[PDB]
């Protein structure tokens, strides 16, 4: 049947901690591996309340950024909340002060500034984020917080998403919303290139490569993340609405919050989008599919003439987000599955969009590849209509949090995709799907609730999947420590290590291993 | 990645062969079971020309019924054309007179009576069977041809699929297109009682018991079969459209034929549709989903408040019978798949329909049951989306035929399927589908050519998959006897016997086993 959690452990991932004064050394138990020298660098919330007031939302919590360092066979822990202007405002004053996305601020509209998604390099230096247009620059050494920064200084968006893709070059690419801006009303593809010379901030030289095109004007898409290849860049346009006329207007004046102008659009379905990177042109293709929440992509590439997209999808068009207030995913264990049994319905699926598409072909499936049974069906009116292959698909089985080897497959042909495994929402085994044979391999322990796992490769790997997992363990009980680092072999999901420390640390939601 | 067939032995399913005066002892290998007494009857064609004229589709050729029986140990094989009007005309005028399918007939508008597709008990009777208005009655102990009869004398119906449902009484359900006569443009569900003590033919005592409305009134759906529960009736409205205004013209005015009578709707999609059995009415839930073409049911059956509904789909909107014509299918292999490349791709899915709709639910998924991930999306207008769960989907790789434990676990909560594999149409493999666990079970050989498998229960059954699952296979090449049947365990789908022929047996369609 299923694997359950009467004890409730998971409601420890969404418990205020305390920060550290410097770094904690971690218990290992097995054999750290000597060339895994770096720093495991995540990002969440730590704080769900100031004093009385709470935050409701499991993306309010006040942003907290984690440290696990690796060097020859130790391993230490750090963690300090980043001194936002959300943070330090709250700290000082006692309250709630900044609006969060589901926590609306009393007065005793400014945007929140709450970095705890993310964190990524730009140049010499990384950014924490969030969804917004603020960043903040942090030390990754000292996980000091350093400076905020306003993309509104330099490019024309709203926001931007948490999950910009990084080229090994150092180029960073980005997408966000533009409201009106500028007199235009798009989703942007932003790009900040790699540091020159003259080291001068890339973010100064930033710029807005390609303006993809809005389905309704009044009511753009909420985008989490998206797709990029060698020479295309995907943009999946979902029902999931941002309503303009709630989201442009005094929110104090009804106690508004970011959840709240949000609405569904039930007939639109998802239209798939792309764009020729290097010429920086939007392609007019109108590809079309039934609806769908999409938050994270896994990969994208290009394999002749098709561009193969892999989504984790979540099946219907209600906000999945509305069942991630902490009010329910605290409750105990057939609350919580009680909760998610008219939710969307979480699958991964790969799609593939033809690139050249030949008029004689309509009424026709495009998708002449051999090893695939997806769809592409060209209309009439030129619609696109695509169908998808499934990859993995288990009864509120969530694969969620996709990683994979980035640097080396990132945007190319690739066969392994690491996950976190959602369980009615509770994230609750680490999960590897080979997209290939759609086989799977799991990680799992009662009462041990893991996060987003990161792929560290071998100095000298051959495979795709010659490395390391690390995830971020939560294992409360009597006796267990609180909480632990788990190093993986990526070829098993086998444990290799474990990093135990004395301390509860909260859900994290993503991150990256910084080598040196 | 593939399993090939360069020398073409395929071509052989669709070379004419002759009757025979009286059966033929057959040469079996290995233990034909003792319990296994009875008489397998299927039917396909067998004369796919008359003199110089060709038959051009695979529905054209001249009905041919062919006849297993088993007795103790032993088996004979028999074979005579049916005697139908078409078959008549044609020997007796020495041409093409009747008009096929895909066959125009040249003149030197009548309705084909070729029943060349399936075979069905009506009380003490046994009718072969097209999908017109014309079944003809057949001796199934001699193969005689008995008499043709007319549904138009007894129903109000212009055709009938050839998959009947029986039900243990006797009692046959059917599903007929009615093109306005009496007034009415709709799918019809016409009911053949059971034989009475008076022993009235039940066909005498037939009726139309519900009605299922028009999606578009000028162009009806085609509609191969249909679903059957204690319960409830499903009936799938596919965007494969019959256009009446060609369909109803004087076709020698303009040499056509059925297939240029056909059309696909670009923007419909798939129309699923629920009947109250009992209370003979069509209930008014307007179920609807992506393009597909079905043909083949799998099986129906209610779970709680839900019918579990298990099709065989193709996916896309093209008329999948567009790739079955005969120059097609004899041509050499690397044509056969070249053909298929832009065919509809066939995916097994299970689709849950939710038997009653709270209006409270508007926007959620309905499907609360806990073992799939099929989705149910009631909207505003009160349409509901469905997603499937995919049971099988491999590339041009077709789970087809389907067939499964019928006389028990017919209409209700099941486990098994049993079918026949299309590798890009050539049928090649038996294939067995768990459906709760996707797992699967081939059975296959290089140059041997299977037909649909059909299961017979052992007599002490208590699983549902103890018995066997016979097969007619066609293995050309030199050496190797030109055909014979096959019986597999339908637990391994391991080989017990085989009863071998000197002759070759073309493609045959859809059969049962009588037992005595
Ligand atoms: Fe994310
Ligand atoms: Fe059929």
């Amino acid at each position: 049947s299923q694997v359950e959690h009467p004890a409730g452990g998971y409601k420890k991932l969404f418990e205020t901690v305390e920060e550290l004064s410097s770094p904690l050394t971690a218990h290992v138990t097995g054999r750290i591996p000597l060339w895994l020298t770096g720093s495991l660098l995540r990002c969440g919330p730590g704080l769900f309340e100031v004093g009385s007031e709470p935050f409701y939302h499991l993306f309010d919590g006040q942003a907290l950024l984690h440290k696990f360092d690796f060097k020859e066979g130790h391993v230490t822990y750090h963690r300090r909340f980043i001194r936002t202007d959300a943070y330090v405002r709250a700290m000082t004053e006692k309250r709630i002060v900044i609006t969060e996305f589901g926590t609306c601020a009393f007065p005793d509209v400014e945007v929140t500034d709450n970095a705890l998604v993310n964190i990524y390099p730009v140049g010499e230096d990384y950014y924490a984020c969030t969804e917004t247009n603020f960043i903040t620059k942090v030390n990754p050494e000292t996980l000091e917080t350093i400076k905020q920064v306003d993309l509104c200084n330099y490019v024309s968006v709203n926001g931007a998403t948490a999950h910009p893709h990084i080229e090994n070059d150092g180029t960073v690419y980005n997408i966000g919303n533009c409201f009106g801006k500028n007199f235009s009303i798009a989703y942007n593809i932003v790009k900040i290139p790699p540091l020159q010379a003259d080291k001068e901030d890339p973010i100064s030289k930033s710029e807005i490569v390609v303006q993809f095109p809005c389905s309704d004007r009044f009511k753009p898409s909420y985008v989490h993340s998206f797709g990029l290849t060698p020479n295309y860049i995907v943009f999946v346009e979902t029902p999931v609405k941002i309503n303009l006329f709630k989201f442009l207007s005094s929110w104090s004046l009804w106690g508004a919050n970011y959840m709240d102008c949000f609405e569904s659009n039930e007939t639109m379905g998802v239209w798939l989008h792309i764009a020729d990177k290097k010429r920086k042109k939007y392609i007019n293709n109108k590809y079309r599919t039934s609806p769908f929440n999409l938050f994270h992509h896994i990969n994208t590439y290009e394999d002749h003439e098709f561009l193969i997209v892999d989504l984790c999808c979540w099946k219907g068009f209600e906000f999945v987000y509305n069942y991630l207030y902490l009010a329910n995913l605290r409750e105990n264990w057939e609350e919580v599955k009680k909760n998610a049994r008219k939710a969307p319905q979480p699958e991964v699926r790969r799609y593939v969009l033809p690139l050249n598409i030949d008029k004689a072909d309509t009424g026709k499936n495009l998708v002449t590849l051999p090893n695939t049974t997806a769809t592409a069906i060209l209309c009439s009116d030129e619609t696109i209509w695509l169908e998808p292959e499934v990859l993995f698909s288990g009864p509120r089985q969530a694969f969620e949090f996709p990683q994979i080897n980035y640097q080396k497959y990132g945007g190319k042909p690739y066969t392994y995709a690491y996950g976190l495994g959602l369980n009615h929402f509770v994230p609750d085994r680490l999960c590897k799907l080979n997209v290939k044979t759609k086989e799977t391999w799991v990680w799992q322990e009662p009462d041990s609730y893991p996060s987003e796992p990161i792929f560290v490769s071998h100095p000298d790997a051959l495979e795709e999947d010659d490395g390391v997992v690390l995830s971020v363990v939560v294992s409360p009980g009597a006796g267990q420590k609180p909480a632990y680092l788990l190093i993986l072999n990526a070829k098993d999901l086998s444990e290799v290590a474990r990093a135990e420390v004395e301390i509860n640390i909260p859900v994290t939601f993503h991150g990256l291993f910084k080598k040196s």
